[PDB]
């Protein structure tokens, strides 16, 4: 009743075998008959047939992708037996064609990454209730493939399809007898000079079209890249897009336009997202008649419009930006300039809507930061990237032409008004560097290589910031009197600041930390912290989480010097703690004691230790995690019940315990979950987990362990049938170890 | 005959067993009874008997140090069996006492870290042959322990000796009854406040004399350290030094000195090494009569003198330092001042001998580089770690005050004039930077922060730097006329750059390595490429070893891609060439066929290549050393002789070999060194290593694999006493899998 292979969850009342990387040769006939979804992806099965699927009748989904991995072989007609079957998923099988006699019960299919090169009536003209085709990326590139060829009207007959992907194939030409029904069509790098008037004509419902990379801009591009002749622009008819009154997105990106033709856009008045990033598009920006046409475009991407060789003094945007009311988002990224003024934005500083300007990767050495505030909106300034100074290794399921994640790391963002200064020149804070600024929660100065010793009078003019990234510059805190200018710091990441840190005849000093009345997040981490002067703790009342790893404890924590042993007592409102990567060895006793009794939550995972004392986590009444993973540990205790009431999950993954205590989970109710996997473990005895109160233990990992596969895992194997609702993970990886003739069976199998 | 478990090896035409780390619980009898020096270190043996080291004639030397590994019990005279023994190593063994009947044999004995407090005239006075004897580490810090007990005159006794270290014990006075034979004697850290006349009056011989520690300086001191009443100087007499007309070193470092007794140095002529760390000495640096007391002294060194919380605008140098004849090399280091200036080092100008000039760690903000041109004989300029702008923990050992590495690389300084400007504020290069400097063939720049892009402009006042080193910035290499007026140019350290590489949207270009005919070594590490602007091969005549280590080459070299297939080929000299840490999952058969010919070394260790074609092999005739090491490998070429006849050595530890194939190791008569070590291996067949030919294999590397130590490893093991001209290192490492009964025991013992 234990399910295998395939590991069994619950998902909108539904039922779906988890099948995947499982090394599956062949497809199970061991699957749940109730199973609706079943993945088999990433895994070596080479043959599909009638008879692997049967007995299964509500599957609504099948994940036949990566397989085999690291050559699929289907008969025809071998998912016919399957009424229930709406989403099919064949992605990088290296098929040669579309597979022949599919059911037409599909809603759904995806044969993206494959050889397929020929698109047929036979393989889909017969399937009606199609909704979604994705045939992307199967001729792309240096690839060695064949022009992709479209039988005549073979999608005329799907009128129920809303969306189609085509991209990454080689077409040349929009195909013909498109069905009405299209909602989003994908046709980017298809290599299409022309669009002509009849093309999109008979398309109403058209919400979405993705012309980008045809005739691709391919300077400096890093993908194999072949430009039209001449590196000219596409060429999009006058009236292509006058039949699409629904669209709501346009991707132009990367088709070499120098100018853009106003009247596509005279019959959307929907128009919300405009993809212009990589053409030639300095002048559009300067002037643009087409920009009075988008009076509801919420986000514009005029990203690496850049003119070769060109690094002029300033921007210039045009006087119609004024235009756009509903803008929201406006990325010009790669456009650059030198010096960003504050009259060159004038246009955009009516706008109600627009919260963010993404101006990343300008080689930008100065800006007047005075005009962010003649703003009305602005929650988002991203400056990230620039010189400013003080005073398949390509995802088919995303976007090609940028990263779809946020600018700024949504806990930073959440607080409030956002300046992005990551990654630039400023290695000093002067006095008057922040004025005239908004009111700003979130600040990120990572990577400003700024040596400065900070004396708590450089951030006066934005006291307000709630999240402070200090993170990967050389800081010096020579002064106790450190951002403490900063009362309402909330969040505040010094992470790779250990330049000074390493150095012992230098001065550190961290008493700052005390002065915050609402301190919560501190990051510590990667600053090789070996060694303090005049004061050797830690200290604040109302800090939550702090993040040691990185340092050395194993030197502050040296059996020889007693200095270090308080040194994160006096944090007493702290209930998490990273202590990972300090290559410790062992913790002395007296400093685990002097650990915060506040804890909830514990981390030494990834140090070296030998040795740990449990019946020190008497001292611990709130803990609830404890995480030893990726150490030596030779030793469990039998004794643990008497020693934590509070423990909910314990992971001891990778380490070199051999032997489970008699006794071990007796008369502790706490434990949920237990990490024992890649462990030394070769059996369990029948006492070990045995416990004649009540357990409350759902999780149990055994995976990697050297088990004996004689007759003495039978008290295991029957603790395990005695009970199914501790659910052990991974059943085809828990692997038996000797006898050799069992060497690579999972233990679940045997005599 | 295969010595076990001791490795056995040959030096000074004697005979030395290395049993250290072998896990022993106890001392092997089955030490070969020929040997001289038997390493015992580092293991699990808890007792010593007159039993153990029985049958052994010629052993003038043992090491017990560090047993047991994480209480070492000797019996009376357990020793004394061996009349042989000169040398004995005792340390960090918890010894609670002196061992009793030691041999009267021995010339040199070590006691260092352990828990002896009494030194008596029972375990000492009757060895009258000691040379050295080293009883420090016992009593220091924090640690628990008792102050040390010295028996009067226990020392008294020993005429022959040498040498005596005392050091970091708890003493409180210089040992009465010294003998007179004292070459070298340190008292460092024995917390000693007063030096009288009649402590040292008797020793004439002694070249060495370590006061460190005493009294000491323990402002921002990394461990713990109690200093004086109201942290006083050390009190020596005006004659204590006045019968030491031998000395040639003297460590007085961390003595709490504020004025220094030229008087002291009335008698010593010889006087060499002065070390003056750690104390208040500015006001003698600033007049210093006791200077002109040493003539011969050819090194000094003054560091770290700094007055607390000074931040003073120059360094002011004694005209006394013109009266030091013979110094070679000057450390001044955290003497911490603003500005050097030309006239600040004056005395220092005529000095014909001193090459070596060491600033590090000042907090200097300018220099007029000028000055270093008016030096004679100046070979290094340590300028590291300063604020210069543009325009157990402790190895008992190791020196405790300073790091005995040299300052400057030696294989820089081997090129000629040495200019270490390595963990400054230098972010820009201008025209006017290096004029006014001697001729530089070693210039360290590591770690400036430099974002400028090298238009070939900015050595031209130091063209003949032979090495140089940029690693640690963030450069951005837009110009292909960089670093090219450098003509000279030999070894070039671009490490860790991997700031504007990582940016795909900005150019890269690499092309200015062709232009250098004496380029031979290249480090191009660690810098993320993935991409490059216009021009995809490195190209250079001249070069030999090209590190490419911690970049992409699994995106370069990408199936879909054929931009980069000849990424290396231009390079036609290489003959060494590391492209480890690339992911790599594998290698384009094209792209490897198109790696230089001319490789004799070769390294793809620690990739993710899950394949290896071994007939692309055949290409390579010069290639002597292959490096597969931490791969996921499964498979080996039964055909290699077919492949190569040039490969002596064949790394291929950490993989997932499983099976070596019959005919492997036949007819190639190269291969010198094979590494196996941590793979798959259960066994290995009577075929795989039978070679009909000549085999010329020395060594083998074994351990880490599951054997199986069932019978049929007997084809081996019969192999490994057929051929004992092949070592196996690590044998008691090479441990049975299965059948669990013989799990953990070395396959070399088996019925
Ligand atoms: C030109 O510009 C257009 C318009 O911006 C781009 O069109 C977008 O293309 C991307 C890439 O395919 C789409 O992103 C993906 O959307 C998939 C569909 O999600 C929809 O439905 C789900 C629920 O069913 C909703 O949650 C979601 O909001 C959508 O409504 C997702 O399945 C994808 O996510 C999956 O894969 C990614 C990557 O592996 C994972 O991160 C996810 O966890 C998940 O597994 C992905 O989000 C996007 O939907 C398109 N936009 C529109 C409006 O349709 C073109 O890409 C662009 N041209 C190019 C090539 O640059
Ligand atoms: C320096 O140190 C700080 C302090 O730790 C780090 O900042 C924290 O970073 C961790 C990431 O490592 C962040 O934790 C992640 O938070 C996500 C929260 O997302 C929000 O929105 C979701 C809904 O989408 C809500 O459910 C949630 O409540 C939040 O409001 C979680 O999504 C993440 O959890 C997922 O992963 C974890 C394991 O990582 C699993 O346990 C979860 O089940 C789930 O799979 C994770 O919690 C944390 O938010 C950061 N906090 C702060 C203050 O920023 C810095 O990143 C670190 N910096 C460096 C340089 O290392
Ligand atoms: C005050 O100042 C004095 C004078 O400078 C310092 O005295 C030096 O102390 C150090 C530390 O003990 C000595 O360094 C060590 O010397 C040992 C002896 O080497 C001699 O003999 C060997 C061959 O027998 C020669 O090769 C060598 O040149 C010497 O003639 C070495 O055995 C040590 O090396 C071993 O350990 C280190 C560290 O583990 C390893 O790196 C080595 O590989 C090797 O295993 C070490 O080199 C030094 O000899 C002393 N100088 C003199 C002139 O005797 C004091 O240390 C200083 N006081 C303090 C505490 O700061
Ligand atoms: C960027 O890349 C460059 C190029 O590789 C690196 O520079 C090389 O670094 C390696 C060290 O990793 C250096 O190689 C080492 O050289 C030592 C040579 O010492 C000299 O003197 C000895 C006598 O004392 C002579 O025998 C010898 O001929 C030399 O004249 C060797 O001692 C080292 O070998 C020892 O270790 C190696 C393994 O490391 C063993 O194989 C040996 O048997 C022995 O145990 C080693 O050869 C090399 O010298 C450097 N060359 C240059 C040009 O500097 C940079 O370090 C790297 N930088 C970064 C930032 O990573
Ligand atoms: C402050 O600015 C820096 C630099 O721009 C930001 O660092 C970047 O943060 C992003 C988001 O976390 C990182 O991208 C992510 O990396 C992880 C790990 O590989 C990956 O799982 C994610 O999918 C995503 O790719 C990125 O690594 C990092 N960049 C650098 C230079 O390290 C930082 O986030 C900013 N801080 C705040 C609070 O906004
Ligand atoms: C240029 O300057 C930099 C910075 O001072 C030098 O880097 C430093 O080099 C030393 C010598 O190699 C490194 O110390 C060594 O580290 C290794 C690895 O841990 C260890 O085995 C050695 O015993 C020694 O401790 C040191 O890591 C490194 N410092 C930094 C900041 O990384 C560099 O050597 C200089 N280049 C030249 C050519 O002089
Ligand atoms: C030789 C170093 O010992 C102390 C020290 N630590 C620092 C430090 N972390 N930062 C500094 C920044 C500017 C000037 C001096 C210092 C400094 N200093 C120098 C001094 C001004 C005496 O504190
Ligand atoms: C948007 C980036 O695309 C090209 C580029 N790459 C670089 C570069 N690696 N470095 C630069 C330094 C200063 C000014 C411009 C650039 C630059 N630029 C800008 C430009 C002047 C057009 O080359
Ligand atoms: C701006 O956005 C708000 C929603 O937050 C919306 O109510 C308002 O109509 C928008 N104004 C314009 C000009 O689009
Ligand atoms: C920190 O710096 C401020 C301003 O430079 C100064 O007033 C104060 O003395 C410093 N605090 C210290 C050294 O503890
Ligand atoms: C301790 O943390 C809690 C939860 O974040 C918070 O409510 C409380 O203010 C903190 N205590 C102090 C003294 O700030
Ligand atoms: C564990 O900690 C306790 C303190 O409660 C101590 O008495 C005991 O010695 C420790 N155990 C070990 C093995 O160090
Ligand atoms: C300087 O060093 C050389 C050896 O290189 C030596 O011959 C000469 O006598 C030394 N001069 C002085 C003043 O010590
Ligand atoms: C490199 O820089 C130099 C000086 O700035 C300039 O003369 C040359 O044009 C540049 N070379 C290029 C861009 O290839
Ligand atoms: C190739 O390397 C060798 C050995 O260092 C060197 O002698 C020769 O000059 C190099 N060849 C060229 C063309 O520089
Ligand atoms: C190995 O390389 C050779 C070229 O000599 C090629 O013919 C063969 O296909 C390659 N082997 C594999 C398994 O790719």
């Amino acid at each position: 009743s234990r399910s295998y292979p395939c590991d069994e969850k619950k998902q909108n009342d539904s039922v779906i075998a988890e099948c995947s990387n499982r090394r599956l040769q062949e497809v199970p006939q061991t699957v749940g008959k109730y199973v609706t979804e079943l993945d088999l992806s990433d895994n070596f099965i080479t043959h599909i047939t009638n008879e692997s699927f049967q007995g299964l009748q509500n599957l609504t989904k099948i994940n036949l992708n990566h397989n085999p991995n690291v050559g699929l072989n289907i008969t025809d007609g071998a998912f016919l037996n399957l009424k229930n079957l709406r989403e099919l998923l064949l992605e990088d099988n290296q098929l040669p064609q579309i597979p022949s006699g599919l059911p037409e019960s599909l809603t759904e299919l995806s044969l993206i990454q494959n050889n397929i090169y020929n698109i047929t009536k036979e393989g889909i003209s017969r399937l009606i209730n199609l909704k979604n085709l994705y045939l992307a990326w199967n001729c792309y590139f240096n690839k060695v493939c064949e022009k992709t060829n479209i039988e005549d009207g073979v999608f005329e007959t799907l009128t129920n399809l809303e969306l189609l992907s085509l991209s990454f194939n080689s077409l040349s030409h929009v195909p013909p007898k498109l069905p009405s029904s299209l909602r989003k069509l994908f046709l980017s790098n298809t290599q299409i000079k022309y669009i002509s008037e009849e093309d999109f004509k008979g398309l109403i419902n058209l919400t979405l079209l993705d012309l980008s990379g045809n005739c691709p801009r391919c300077f400096n591009a890093p993908f194999p890249c072949v430009p039209c002749d001449g590196g000219a622009s596409i060429n999009i008819d006058r009236f292509a897009f006058q039949n699409l009154t629904q669209l709501r997105y346009l991707n132009l990106s990367s088709t070499s336009l120098r100018k853009i033709n106003a009247a596509w856009f005279k019959n959307m008045p929907h128009l919300k997202v405009l993809d212009l990033e990589f053409n030639y598009l300095v002048g559009e920006i300067a002037s643009g008649a087409f920009l009075t046409m988008l009076p509801r475009l919420e986000i514009l991407d005029l990203s690496f419009n850049y003119i070769k060789g060109s690094y002029p003094q300033h921007i210039n945007i045009s006087r119609n930006f004024s235009k756009l009311l509903s803008l929201r988002a406006l990325h010009l990224r790669g456009y650059v300039f030198q010096e960003l003024r504050e009259d060159d934005f004038q246009p955009l500083m009516q706008l109600p809507n627009l919260s963010t300007i993404n101006l990343g990767i300008n080689f930008i050495k100065q800006i007047d930061f005075k005009l962010f505030q003649n703003f009305s909106n602005l929650e988002i300034i991203y400056l990230s990237e620039n010189r400013i100074s003080p005073l398949f290794e390509f995802d088919p399921h995303s976007n090609f032409y940028h990263f779809t994640r946020p600018l700024i790391k949504p806990q930073c963002a959440a607080y409030g008004k956002a300046l992005d200064l990551s990654l630039n020149s400023i290695f000093f804070i002067g006095p008057n560097q922040f004025e005239n600024l908004p009111d700003i929660a979130c600040l990120n100065l990572s990577a400003n290589s700024n040596a400065q010793v900070l004396s708590g009078t450089e951030f006066s003019a934005i006291p307000h910031v709630k999240y402070l990234d200090l993170t990967n510059n050389r800081l010096d805190f020579d002064n106790a009197s450190a951002l403490t200018e900063l009362s309402d710091l909330e969040v505040l990441d010094l992470s790779y600041n250990s330049h000074y840190f390493r150095i012992a005849g230098v001065t550190h000093h961290l008493e700052f930390i005390q002065n915050f009345t609402n301190l919560k997040v501190l990051n510590l981490s990667h600053n090789n912290i070996y060694t303090l002067t005049d004061k050797y703790n830690l200290e604040s009342k109302s800090l939550v989480e702090l993040v040691f790893s990185g340092n050395r404890l194993d030197i502050l924590w040296n059996d020889d010097d007693n200095r270090y042993i308080s040194i994160f007592k006096g944090l007493k409102n702290l209930t998490r703690l990273d202590l990972s990567l300090n290559r410790l060895k062992h913790i002395p006793n007296e400093a685990f004691l002097n650990l915060p009794a506040s804890l909830t939550e514990l981390h030494i995972n990834d140090n070296m230790l030998k040795f740990f004392n449990w019946t020190l986590l008497q001292q611990f009444p709130r803990l609830e995690l404890l995480d030893l993973r990726g150490n030596k540990l030779l030793f469990l205790t039998d004794s643990l019940s008497d020693f934590t009431s509070s423990l909910r999950t314990l992971l001891l993954s990778h380490n070199r315990i051999s032997h489970l205590p008699s006794g071990f989970l007796s008369e502790v109710s706490s434990l949920k979950h237990l990490d024992l996997s890649s462990n030394l473990l070769k059996t369990i005895n029948k006492s070990a987990l045995e416990t004649k109160t009540t357990t409350k233990l759902s999780m149990l990992e055994l995976h990697g362990n050297p088990f004996e596969c004689t007759c003495d895992i039978g008290d295991f194997r029957r603790w395990m049938d005695e009970h199914l609702n501790v659910k052990i993970p991974r059943l085809v990886d828990v692997i038996c170890a000797s006898p050799g003739d069992q060497r690579g069976k999972s233990i679940v199998s045997l005599e």
